[PDB]
């Protein structure tokens, strides 16, 4: 099973998405320019509406309604993918391997969106009220729809 | 259940799709401007892939192998929504129920794209090559991913 989400916002943010189903795993791939150098939270925000741009997308999906963490933590939410790094020319690169998200089923991301934010994600720990919640990400810089991709 | 997908293309060409589902039947609501008057060939195609404009959302969703159809037709493709009327001043406005699609199980739409054609669909009645194929109905207006929405 596959899936693609291409996303745009601010001018010049440019990401492309791709997911792979691979037994209880998924595995995500996504490249994106057009980024601020350093660090970017990356979520799986509810809704796959764009009816308001990126924000009618959202909060983070969330079907246990558990606390905001890192994809490594022990409490997070099912969309929570921590963050993509911006190198210097403004470009990044991420591979993840993730057992929350699913391609079927009721964790499914399918037609829900993909929100890469202005600011890092301090992943439940910044100390802020917001942590526990978006881990302090800020506004959203790109977002798209992730859309059922020709699974080869 | 709740789903909208937000359309997009050609020069000035803006389209809304609201998507209500209650039992079996899913209310499809559209709402269209910037298009050329007359019909307009309308369907569900089956892949939510953008990676090369509407060219990659693929073919008709047609999960049962038929021939293509009109929506209330003996045999048709999951996908076939039949036609858009778009008025004198490229405005265009749908609003029909269909039993077919569905937003969960083996018929879901979501994560699939919506478009809108340029030439009207002949309902596999055209007698051309792709009339039980696409309905004859040319090239791509617009399209867009279909997402999950606020089912309040
Ligand atoms: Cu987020
Ligand atoms: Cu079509
Ligand atoms: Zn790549
Ligand atoms: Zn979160
Ligand atoms: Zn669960
Ligand atoms: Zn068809
Ligand atoms: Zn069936």
């Amino acid at each position: 099973m596959k899936a693609v989400c291409v996303m745009r916002g601010e001018e010049g943010v440019k990401g492309v998405v791709h997911f792979t189903q691979a037994g209880d795993a998924v595995k995500v791939h996504a490249e994106f320019e057009g980024l601020k150098p350093g660090k970017h939270g990356f979520h799986v925000h509810e809704f796959g509406d764009t009816t308001q741009g990126c924000t009618s997308a959202g909060a983070h999906f969330n079907p246990h309604g558990k606390n905001h963490g890192a994809p490594d933590a022990a409490e997070r939410h099912v969309g929570d993918l921590g963050n993509v790094t911006a190198g210097a020319d403004g470009k990044a690169t991420l591979d993840l391997t993730d057992k929350m998200i699913s391609l079927t089923g009721e964790h499914s991301v399918i037609g829900r969106s993909l929100v890469i934010h202005v600011d890092p994600d301090d992943l439940g720990l910044g100390g802020h009220e917001l942590s526990l919640i978006t881990g302090n990400a800020g506004g959203r810089v790109a977002c798209g729809i992730i859309g059922i991709a020709k699974s080869e």
